[PDB]
């Protein structure tokens, strides 16, 4: 459904932040 | 419909809070 | 509706929180 | 409806957030 | 509403984070 | 429901980034 | 049903960037 698939599209938005905030980590720790 | 437009639109605007957190990772490195 | 239009308010949130992400970003360069 | 008064409080709590996120702005800038 | 109450505690933990996230801010001046 | 709980699911995970940051916040401060 | 589902990964999601927000604590203990 279009419901469904609009929520795993910002399950997926989401996952991509996780990604960024990963990537300050690592910029913090170098 | 107009809830899985407004759900997707919500998936946009995260994609661009992705966008930033990885502008401050890139801040972060240099 | 009224759902639909509560979702495009959360999405407008998530505009404004991105900008303040890229205000912390510019801060980190300057 | 309930739904959507609670969508709304949703969208309010992240224009919180986005207040506090240009707090750190400017406390970087600071 | 089940579902409402559940909305309203997502509110809620977004508050506790902009309520963190002032505090980040806090530490960040001082 | 299953709808409701797995919302009260999404109000969990934001307090554990709630938490997260509440830790942000300390390692700035110490 | 694939409304909780989308919204279960949804949560795991989040929880994933609470993770990486407990390593960007970390980093700045560090």
């Amino acid at each position: 459904g279009e419901i469904a698939k609009a929520l795993r599209e910002i399950a997926k938005a989401l996952r991509e932040k996780a990604y960024a905030l990963r990537e300050i980590a690592k910029a913090l720790r170098g």
